[PDB]
RNA sequence: CCAAGAAAAGGACUGGAAGAAAUCAUCCAAGUUGGGGACUAUUUUCUGCCGUAUAGGCAG
């Protein structure tokens, strides 16, 4: 992470959001505008699902109170 | 129905050798403790005979 544009964000963020002066340096440092407009999608792609876990794991705690009436 | 439930830290071991604390010295001067006074009371222990006897032994 850094601060940026007075806000807290990282490279990931600003490539996903379409930031363009981070865009513009990087291919200035050598990227080709295709390498960058694939990443871009697989980049993006690699942040939007599996966020939940779909069952508990075996090895995590597990506690039970009273809430609302029942356990 | 407890950041829930279960749990053997164990086995071994050489601190050693040697040494100089010393020399000197003025606590002094003065000083009012005093005045008054019940251990006996509702006590318990008297009266005699023998014996040279304030010795020693006895009845009531």
């Amino acid at each position: 992470s850094f601060r940026y544009r007075d806000d807290s964000t990282n490279l990931a963020l600003q490539l996903v959001a379409r930031s363009k002066t981070w865009e513009q340096a990087l291919i200035g440092l050598g990227l080709t505008q295709q390498q960058l407009d694939i990443w871009c999608q697989l980049l993006a792609s690699n942040l939007e699902n599996n966020t939940f876990p779909t069952v508990v794991s075996p090895f995590s705690k597990q506690v039970r109170f009273l809430y609302q009436g029942n356990y």
